[PDB]
């Protein structure tokens, strides 16, 4: 069945260290009460500004640029193109600032956590066959994305003519770190994959040293800010289980009908299908903290998906094989 | 002059990326104005209470008590004992409080920086016992000698009579984070060590998340500091030279009398002496920018040591070599 009991177990020792963090990060704003709100919303700026971006640096600078089938990243466009144009009909017949849905929508539906949660995971269930499109997903993920969704943050804010508008978002999107990252990655990327380049060893060991603990701080951080909160749930049962519809019901639907429509044939059309339910990861919440656009609901989202993202997986699975 | 050249360059190696990770917090303080002084204290924190105790954990546990040896642990203690009593006389006789100025010396004078700047150095200075050696003094300095300073930083906190200031400090330390994470790590280390009881992969993990980051976001919490104040050399000049004098000429001096003292023999009288003249920790730092004493005078001195590291290492090297 796949299912064994020495694999579900290879995931929960993935998930739980990302629990760890986020408890600590509770207690500590919240029991032990260490970090004002201050305090907090200066972890998650160096978060923001440091971590993710050096982060993303060496994800798409590790992946060959010549290699990525054009096949996946066509299937990844359409099943972003198709969110967006859903999520835009759904707000025009029901419900002002309807692009900040949009952003929230798009944060919760089509950013799965391939990064940590998608590898163990996938890479079980098919094996090596799907540890090396989880990475030209991870990689397409954020560059293009990350660079879009910070552009719409930019554009969202500039807006409380038009072309003042979207100048305004463009000259401080520049100066976000981020777009410097991706740029110099992918031009790294190309350098050492035509020409052999290799970074020099202290380039690498400076940027992994002051980024190595991303992924805990960005735990840390989600774990603070539900200190701040009257409940788990804070949007709601009501947004909650919205929340959960547009992660596990529609993402996965939108990248089902992209696959067909893109004709995915080997593992490709699985892994492309089955990497779209999985947990909704935490930079998307890292931004909506930094820009604070609905965090709430981007928070609570991450920690019921991290809690449910084994069932729904497995189902998933299972409906694949037949 | 007979050193290798690869040395020099293991030698900046290892230090540049410290020097990037302050450079980039001093820029993102002084030059970005990304985070207020509020934000950086609370970045100190973290690192204060996250980073540091789980590192000192880590290091502790990583080692084999059963196979320290008490002539290097002997003459660490009468080290410091001599240099409590040097620092004592001095202070008595010539020249707030003498408690801090104490815990000042103790610490920019006994604490050098092993971890990092000391192995990749002596350990290609010397050979592979070095890395040892310098291994089981990082664990002595972790365990006991960060613990009995944190000790002195809250003795000194609670006196700016005697057995009531001795329980409060007493009660201060017990809730600190570094007490529990060493007295956890010994007793770690002794059951995995005569037991064999292998820590799961579960915490381990959770562990490195919440501890890789820590070296940078010291580094980075320095350069932050450093950016506080106006001026690179804060101290000034006579505080430049008393802080330099007393961690190269005085921290290995009274090492080396302390060889002398315990009878060191073979390599050991070598790397124990050329490892305390080394550059100081940012441990050290960390802790008096929390407790706020007199963090300028170790910020200068971790600024000056670490470029001065390889002359005055090398003419340690070329002068114990006879
Ligand atoms: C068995 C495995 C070990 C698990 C830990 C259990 C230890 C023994 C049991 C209890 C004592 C433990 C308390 C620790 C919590 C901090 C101190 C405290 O107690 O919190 C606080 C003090 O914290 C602090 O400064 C900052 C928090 C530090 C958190 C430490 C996180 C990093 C931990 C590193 C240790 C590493 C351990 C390795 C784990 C792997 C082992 C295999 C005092 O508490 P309070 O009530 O006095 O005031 C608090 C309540 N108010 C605010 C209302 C007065
Ligand atoms: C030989 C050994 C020594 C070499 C050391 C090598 C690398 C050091 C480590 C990391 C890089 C240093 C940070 C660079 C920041 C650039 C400015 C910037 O990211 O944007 C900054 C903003 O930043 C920030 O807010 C965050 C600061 C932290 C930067 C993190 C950057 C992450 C990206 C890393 C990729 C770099 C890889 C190294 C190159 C490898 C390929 C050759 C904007 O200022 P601006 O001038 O860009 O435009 C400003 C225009 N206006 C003047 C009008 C305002
Ligand atoms: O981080 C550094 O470079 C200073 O070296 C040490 C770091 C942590 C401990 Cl617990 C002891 C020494």
């Amino acid at each position: 069945m796949g299912i064994s009991w020495l694999d579900i177990y290879h995931v929960v020792s993935a998930t739980v260290p990302l629990y760890v963090s986020m408890t600590l990060g509770f207690l500590s704003a919240r029991h032990l009460k260490l970090f004002s709100p201050e305090q907090c919303a200066g972890i998650n700026k160096f978060v923001a500004k440091f971590s993710i971006p050096l982060l993303s640096f060496q994800i798409i600078s590790e992946n060959n640029p010549f290699k990525m089938s054009p096949k996946l990243i066509l299937s990844d466009i359409l099943q972003k193109f198709l969110v967006v144009v859903v999520l835009a009909m759904v707000l025009r017949f029901w419900h002002g600032g309807k692009l900040g849905w949009v952003i929230t929508g798009l944060s919760i539906s089509v950013l799965p956590n391939t990064l940590i949660l998608g590898m163990p995971i996938l890479s079980a269930i098919y094996g090596d066959e799907a540890a090396s499109i989880l990475e030209q997903i991870v990689v397409l993920q954020s560059l293009i994305w990350y660079t879009i969704l910070l552009f719409l943050f930019e554009l969202n804010a500039a807006r409380a003519g038009t072309m003042k508008i979207l100048l305004k978002a463009w000259r401080k999107l520049i100066i976000n770190p981020n777009t410097y990252a991706t740029l110099i990655g992918i031009i790294w990327a190309t350098l050492h994959f035509r020409l052999g380049w290799n970074l020099p060893e202290m380039i690498d060991k400076s940027i992994h040293l002051l980024s190595d603990g991303g992924l805990g701080m960005a735990m840390f951080s989600l774990g603070l800010f539900m200190a701040s909160q009257s409940s788990i749930i804070a949007c709601g049962t009501k947004m909650a289980i919205i929340t959960m519809l547009l992660k596990f019901v529609l993402g996965p639907a939108l990248m089902i009908a992209s696959a067909y429509c893109i004709r995915l044939k080997s593992t490709l059309f699985k892994v492309a299908i089955l990497q779209a339910a999985l947990p909704q990861g935490v930079v998307p919440f890292v931004f909506a903290k930094e820009y604070n656009l609905h965090p709430e609901i981007i928070s609570t989202g991450v920690i019921f998906g991290m809690l449910i993202a084994l069932p729904t997986t497995l189902a998933y699975y299972f409906l694949l094989d037949l």
